């Protein structure tokens, strides 16, 4: 039932970087995905309590949402783009794992992933 602590968005020990690839992930990719009509269910951690999904965090052991990714990019938490791209891929994969094919949330995830792949193909080379 109980919601776990959200994923870490702050860690003063962890060394941080501002790269053009990370600037692109915030300014181009996240901005595009966040404003999409199907973004809202992905903008915050799954609230298992509110949704009465006591199973959710029994099945999903690496939760991720765009709220966390947004916080991680705004607060320069990442070392490289691969870390941030992994977070997006975890958010999509968690959706496909927990939910059934054809479910509304999976159709929303599929739309968002398509856009995400488009923008990631155009990832700038490291400056
Ligand atoms: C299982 C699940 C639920 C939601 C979710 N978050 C909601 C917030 C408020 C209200 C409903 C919420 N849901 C359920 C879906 C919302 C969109 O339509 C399908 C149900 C999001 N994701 C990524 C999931 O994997």
């Amino acid at each position: 039932s109980m919601n776990p602590p959200p994923p870490e968005t702050s860690n003063p020990n962890k060394p941080k970087r501002q790269t053009n690839q990370l600037q692109y992930l915030l300014r181009v990719v996240l901005k595009t995905l966040w404003k999409h009509q199907f973004a809202w269910p992905f903008q915050q951690p799954v609230d298992a309590v509110k949704l009465n999904l006591p199973d959710y965090y029994k099945i999903i052991k690496t939760p991720m949402d765009m709220g966390t990714i947004k916080k991680r990019l705004e607060n320069n938490y990442y070392w490289n783009a691969q870390e941030c791209i992994q977070d997006f891929n975890t958010m999509f994969t968690n959706c496909y794992i927990y939910n059934k094919p054809g479910d509304d949330i999976v159709l929303m995830a599929e739309a968002l992933e398509k856009l995400f792949l488009q923008k990631i193909n155009e990832l700038p080379t490291e400056e």
